[PDB]
C-alpha cells in the first residue's frame, strides 16, 4: 500500500487542474518540477499511484468540524457544498477514479469520518447506515459529475447546458410528436428543476434526497 | 449550429464500433479503426456520424436495445425497479464501456434509451407525485445501480491490471486496516469493517440486499408523500 513526494503531487494537481489528468503524464510532472523523470518515479512507482495520492491530497484542501453535531441535516449540507465546490475546482475528480478498491489516505478516511459520523449516532446496523449515506454521496456525486459533464462538453461544443436545451427544443418536440414517450413528455411538461441555476437546483435537490434519508429515519424509528 | 444526431449504413458503421469497444474498450473503436474493419476509407464515415461523441452517443443507444423492459407499468413498483436492476446490470457487465463512456453533460435521447427510461418513469407514476420528486426518488434508485455496477466494473479491471480481485484485496489490506484501527483516529471506519455483511456476500447477492434496503428507502417517501 502507497499509504518529497506531496511537492510531486502537488504539481500534478497544478496541472490536471489546467490540462485534465491525461495531460498530467509523468514527464510532464517532471517538468512542472524541475527535475528529470528517473527521481519521480522512485517516491511514485505508477501514474495509478500518483491519481490516488493526487485525489487525497485535494481532499486535504477541505476543512470539515472535528464532530458533526446531532444536526444530521444540517452536517450533510455542509459536507455536500464543500465536496461539490471541490469537484468543480478539481474537475478531474469526477472521472479519474477508474478502479474497484477505496482510496484509504488520511485526508479520504478524516472526511469520511466526518460524513459516516452524521448518522453514527442513531442504533442501525451498519450496513443500513452505509445504505443511507450511499444514496445521499451518491446524489451529491451524480449531480456534479453531471455538472462537470455541461462543463468538459461546453468547451468543447461552444454549448452550455441552457444553449442545448433551448437547441434540442424541436427534436423534444419529434419525440413528443411520436407518442411513444408519454412519460419523458410529462417530464418535458412539468419539471422545474432544469430551469433553476446550478446552485438552486443542486440545493433543493438536496433538500429532496434529505427528506427521503429523514422518512427512512422515522420508519427505523417512530415518530 | 449542428443538428442532433437522432434528428454504407449507420447500423453498420455502429455494430462495428460495439465489436472493438467490447473487445478492446471504447478508445480502441475509434472512425479511424472503424473504417478500417469495415473495408471502407477514414471520410466516407463522416457523412453517416461527423463526431466521435455522436459515435458513442450511438454505441450506447443501439447496445441497449438488446434489453427488453416491458411496456407497461405494473402495480409491483418494488418487482418493476428489480427488474430494471438486474437487466442494467447484466447489460453494463457485457458492455463495461458502458460505465465510463458517458463523459458529457447531455443526456443520451436515442428511442432504445427512451423505451427504456418509460418502464422505469411509469413505475412510480402511479402515485400522486410531483415530477421533480419523481425525478429524485428514481435517481436514487438509479444512483445506487450505477455506483454499484461501475464499481464491479472498477474491480474486474484494476484486477486485469494487478491480478489481485476483490477478496485478495481485502485479505492483503488486513494489516494496513488493522494499523488504521490501532491509531484510534477512525471510530467510524473501525464500526464498518467490524460491523459490516455485504462486502463478504457474492456480487449478486450483495447487489439484492443493496436493492432491498434502498427499495425500502423509496417505500418510506412514497408513504409520507402519497399515501
Ligand atoms: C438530467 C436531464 O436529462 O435533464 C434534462 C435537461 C438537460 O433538458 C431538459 C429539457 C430539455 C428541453 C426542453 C425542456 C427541458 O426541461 C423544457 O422543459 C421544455 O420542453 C422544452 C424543451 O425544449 C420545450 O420548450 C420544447 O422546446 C419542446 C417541448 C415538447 C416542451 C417545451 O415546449 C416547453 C418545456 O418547458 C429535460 C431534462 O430531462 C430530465 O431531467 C430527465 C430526467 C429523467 C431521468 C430519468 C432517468 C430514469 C432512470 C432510468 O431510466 N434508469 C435506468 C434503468 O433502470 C435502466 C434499466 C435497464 C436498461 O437497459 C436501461 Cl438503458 C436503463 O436506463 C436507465 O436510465
Ligand atoms: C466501497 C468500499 O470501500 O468497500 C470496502 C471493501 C472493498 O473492503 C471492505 C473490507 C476491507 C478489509 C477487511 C474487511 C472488509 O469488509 C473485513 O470485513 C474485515 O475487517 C477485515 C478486513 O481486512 C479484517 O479481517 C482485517 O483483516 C482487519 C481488521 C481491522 C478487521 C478484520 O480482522 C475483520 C473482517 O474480516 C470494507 C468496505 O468498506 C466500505 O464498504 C465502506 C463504505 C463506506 C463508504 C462511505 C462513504 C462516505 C461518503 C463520503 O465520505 N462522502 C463524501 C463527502 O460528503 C465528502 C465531503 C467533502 C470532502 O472533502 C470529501 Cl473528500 C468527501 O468525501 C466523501 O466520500
Ligand atoms: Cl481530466
Ligand atoms: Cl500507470
Ligand atoms: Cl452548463
Ligand atoms: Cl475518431
Ligand atoms: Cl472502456
Ligand atoms: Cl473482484
Amino acid at each position: 500500500s502507497i499509504w518529497s513526494r506531496d511537492q510531486i503531487v502537488r504539481a500534478a494537481v497544478k496541472v490536471a487542474d489546467t490540462e485534465g489528468v491525461e495531460a498530467a503524464s509523468m514527464r510532464r510532472v517532471a517538468a512542472e518540477l524541475g527535475a528529470g523523470t528517473m527521481s519521480l518515479y522512485y517516491y511514485v512507482p505508477t501514474k495509478e499511484d500518483l491519481v490516488e495520492l493526487m485525489v487525497d491530497e485535494v481532499i486535504g484542501e477541505t476543512r470539515l468540524p472535528d464532530r458533526p453535531g446531532p444536526d444530521w441535516r444540517a452536517a450533510l449540507t455542509l459536507a455536500a457544498n464543500e465536496k461539490r465546490a471541490l469537484w468543480l475546482r478539481h474537475p478531474w475528480l469526477a472521472t479519474a477514479w477508474r478502479n474497484g478498491h477505496p482510496v484509504w489516505g488520511p485526508n479520504s478516511l478524516r472526511q469520511q469520518e466526518f460524513v459516516l459520523g452524521t448518522l453514527g449516532v442513531f442504533d442501525l446496523q451498519v450496513d443500513e447506515l452505509l445504505s443511507l449515506i450511499g444514496l445521499y454521496n451518491g446524489y451529491v456525486e451524480s449531480f456534479v459529475r453531471n455538472e462537470v459533464g455541461w462543463l468538459e462538453e461546453a468547451r468543447r461544443t461552444k454549448v452550455d447546458m441552457r444553449e442545448w436545451m433551448r437547441r434540442s427544443g424541436p427534436y423534444a418536440q419529434q419525440l413528443v410528436d411520436s407518442g411513444e414517450y408519454p412519460m419523458f413528455a410529462r417530464v418535458l411538461a412539468e419539471t422545474v428543476a432544469p430551469h433553476m441555476g446550478p446552485d438552486q437546483r443542486f440545493r433543493s435537490g438536496l433538500e429532496r434526497l434529505l427528506d427521503s434519508i429523514g422518512a427512512s429515519l422515522d420508519r427505523l424509528s417512530p415518530p
